[PDB]
Order: structure tokens, then C-alpha cells, then sequence
């Protein structure tokens, strides 16, 4: 196992029509969770939640409706057109649309964090890299108590070297090189998803 193989799921999930394939999206996140877990327990407040939502998506994708959950685009077209998603402030609490929204937001945090990890000085402060990434993203969807608790938790995070080493590349430098190759794919998937959700007024699904 290694992070390069994991992030390549996000290159693979993209079609030449600009669609995001659900199956590779799930697999990329399954790998990211495995990575987060290899760094202790500081991330379980994100990781445990991410895993539960992935299970929700796998059940949708294995379902008799499987053809509809083939891509994020087809999911949205289907769930909206058949009124299967709660747009306001609830009859469908586990819809694909609202579930992927959380994965999407958490993915934004994970992308900025990994990119911060990549461009930083050697002995850079992990709690800091993470905290800037979080405040830019997930913090906008958490409560004061959560933001405060989480921000303190970041101080228990391993060193940058322990992070890069956890990526299981041949070397620390190679890991940094790998991130520069991979993140653009993660970002593109995020941008496509964000636009898709924006254009359908799904950015605040309950």
C-alpha cells in the first residue's frame, strides 16, 4: 500500500466528458481513510464519518438503481428528477446528493492539507498546516465547539517527516514529487464536483 496508488483513483475517475465516476471516487476515499488511520487517532472525527458515508454510497451503487449512481452527474440528475433529495429545512436523510456533499467538503480539506504538507519547509509545523487547511474548508460547516476542540487536537499531530513517510514512497523527496503529480487530479475532481453542486443549488443540502 502507498499513497501514489491511492491518489491515482482520482485521475482514473475522470471521463473525457468531465464526469466524475462514483466507483473510483469511493476507492480514492477508501485509500485516504487508510492513510489517515496510519497516523493515529487525531483524524477519527473525520475518518469514522467518511467511512460511514462511503458505506452509504456503496449500498446505493450496488442497489437495483446501480445504473443511476454511475457518476456524480448521473446521481444528481436521477436523485433530483425523482425528488429523492431534501433541498430545504426531511424525508431522505441518506441521499447520494447530501452524502457526497460531506465527502466533497472533507475532500477539499484533505486536498489543501496535503498541498500544504508538500510546499512547506522541512520541519514545518503539522498542526499549523492542518489548521490553515481546516479553517479554509471544513470549519465553515462545523460549530464553535467543534472548531475549538479540533484546532487543539491538531497539536497532537506527527511531524512532517512521519507524514511523508506514511505515504510509503521510496523516499521523502519522492513522496513530495508524487504529491505534485497527484493533487491536480484531486483538485480537478473537486472543481468539477463543486461546480456541479453549485449549478444545481446543492451546496447546502441538509
Amino acid at each position: 500500500f502507498n499513497l501514489k496508488v491511492v491518489l491515482v483513483s482520482f485521475k482514473q475517475c475522470l471521463t473525457d466528458k468531465g464526469e466524475v465516476l462514483l466507483d473510483h471516487y469511493i476507492a480514492g476515499w477508501k485509500g485516504l481513510v487508510r492513510f489517515l488511520n496510519s497516523l493515529g487517532a487525531v483524524f477519527s472525527f473525520i475518518s469514522k464519518d467518511v467511512v460511514a458515508k462511503l458505506q452509504i454510497m456503496e449500498r446505493l451503487r450496488s442497489s437495483p438503481q446501480s445504473e443511476h449512481y454511475t457518476s456524480l452527474q448521473s446521481m444528481v440528475a436521477y436523485e433530483v428528477s425523482n425528488k429523492l433529495v431534501d433541498m430545504d429545512h426531511p424525508r431522505h436523510p441518506h441521499s447520494g446528493c447530501r452524502t457526497v456533499l460531506r465527502l466533497h467538503r472533507a475532500l477539499h480539506w484533505l486536498q489543501l492539507f496535503l498541498d500544504g504538507l508538500r510546499t512547506s519547509s522541512e520541519d514545518a509545523r503539522t498542526s499549523t498546516l492542518c489548521s490553515e487547511a481546516y479553517n479554509a474548508t471544513l470549519a465553515n460547516y462545523h460549530s464553535w465547539i467543534v472548531r475549538q476542540a479540533v484546532t487543539v487536537a491538531f497539536c497532537a499531530l506527527p511531524s512532517r517527516k512521519v507524514f511523508l513517510e506514511a505515504m510509503n514512497m521510496e523516499s521523502t523527496e519522492q513522496a513530495v514529487e508524487m504529491l505534485g503529480e497527484a493533487l491536480p487530479f484531486i483538485e480537478h475532481v473537486y472543481d468539477i464536483s463543486q461546480k456541479l453542486y453549485a449549478e444545481h443549488s446543492l451546496l447546502d443540502l441538509p
